[PDB]
């Protein structure tokens, strides 16, 4: 309306082959974690299930890729990029039901982007995910989320690749 200026979000205008590949891979990893109940962060994608998992791997800290991303998620430069992508807190564009509807969506999306990583905190300000975190469906799904997040950051800012190195991911010869 007249005295209302909506908040805009950062975007990749085109679905380039690079971006599609990030998406397709992220999806495969999610499939690996949730469908296959396997860990795409270790060579051969071993199970994470008690009874099937590697005897000596039961926590985030015992998986190098996850120990790495845990540290990145505490990094100010990473968190800055997440804020840059998510943008500022959403501001309603129009004081109307349609405006409010769009605002709802903007707020959901913003929250979604802000917390798509392993460095988020609980209601007491403590990190939800740490080196002692179990490898399970929820924790690994979050790790895959962060994998996508860091790859989207690097696509947008290629020079950030040096800071957030490529990590090997392992998709079952099935998926
Ligand atoms: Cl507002």
């Amino acid at each position: 309306n007249l005295y209302f200026q909506g908040s805009a979000t950062a975007s990749e205008l085109l679905l380039t082959a690079a971006l599609e590949r990030i998406e397709d891979t992220a999806q495969a990893m999610l499939s690996t974690v949730i469908d296959e109940e396997r860990n795409p962060f270790l060579e051969g994608a071993p199970s994470y299930l008690p009874g099937k998992r590697p005897t000596d791997v039961t926590t985030f800290g015992q998986v190098p890729a996850l120990r790495d991303m845990l540290a990145e998620s505490r990094d100010l430069e990473f968190l800055q990029r997440v804020s840059d992508m998510a943008g500022p807190s959403p501001r309603i564009e129009d004081p109307s039901e349609e405006g409010l509807a769009r605002h709802y969506t903007n707020v959901s999306n913003w929250k979604a982007q802000k917390s798509a990583h392993l460095g988020i905190v609980d209601h007491l300000g403590q990190f939800v995910y740490h080196e002692g975190s179990p490898l399970d469906v929820a924790t690994l799904a979050k790790a895959v989320q962060m994998w996508k997040t860091r790859e989207l950051i690097v696509h947008a800012h290629p020079q950030d690749r040096a800071r957030f190195p490529e990590l090997a991911v392992h998709i079952p010869e099935q998926v």
